[PDB]
């Protein structure tokens, strides 16, 4: 636990879990159901706010700079493999906003 | 726009680590798509972002928070994930310099002056 880690859970996760745009996101891409036999060739490190949700709950990061690289990740990985004109896309970039948004006002030191 | 805090960290410590960094070189200034022959380049990016307007910007006092310049910073990385290919090199630079901002970022002046 630390005070920039209760941020990213308490402030950044509880506001992007319940967003509209957020259901894509709340569990692992499942290429048999989306019918995606490319995307693990493609996108080597999955990541989704369920995994980091689940990570936030059991304390599982060290350093708030590693929780916001597993959110980075989860956006980057929409960004690289869908087409640019894909609603995905869109709602990978509001969903990143909010994340970039909150991280501009987390706590400054990271205090056990 | 006005000076705070976390706008001059922006400025001094994130902008200075990415400027210098021996993958920044295709992000210091605008994407020339006719130099670099990539005429789609305008026609999938529509709001164009480099480090060189960003830090203008900063240097013009543009930016009225520290999140519209962190959003500048976004935008150029999210364009360079959009347009190129997942297995080009690019791709790969804006990552690695994404991972450092985000590093910086966290070490930001919590409140705004
Ligand atoms: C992160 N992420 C999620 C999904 C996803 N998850 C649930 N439904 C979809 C989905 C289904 C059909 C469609 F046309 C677009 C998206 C797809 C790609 C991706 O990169
Ligand atoms: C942001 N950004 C920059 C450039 C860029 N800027 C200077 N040189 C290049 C470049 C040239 C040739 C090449 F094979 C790869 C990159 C290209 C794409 C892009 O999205």
């Amino acid at each position: 636990v630390t005070n920039q880690l209760q941020y990213l859970h308490k402030v950044v996760m509880k506001a992007l879990w319940k967003h509209q745009f957020a259901w894509p996101f709340r569990q692992p891409v499942d290429a048999v159901k989306l019918g995606l036999p490319d995307y693990h060739k493609i996108i080597k490190q999955p990541m989704d706010m369920g995994t980091i949700k689940r990570r936030l709950e059991n304390n599982y990061y060290w350093a708030a700079s590693e929780c916001m690289q597993d959110f980075n990740t989860m956006f980057t990985n929409c960004y690289i493999y869908n087409k640019p004109t894909d609603d995905i896309v869109l709602m990978a970039q509001t969903l990143e906003k909010i994340f970039l948004q909150k991280v501009a006002s987390m706590p400054q030191e990271e205090q056990e």
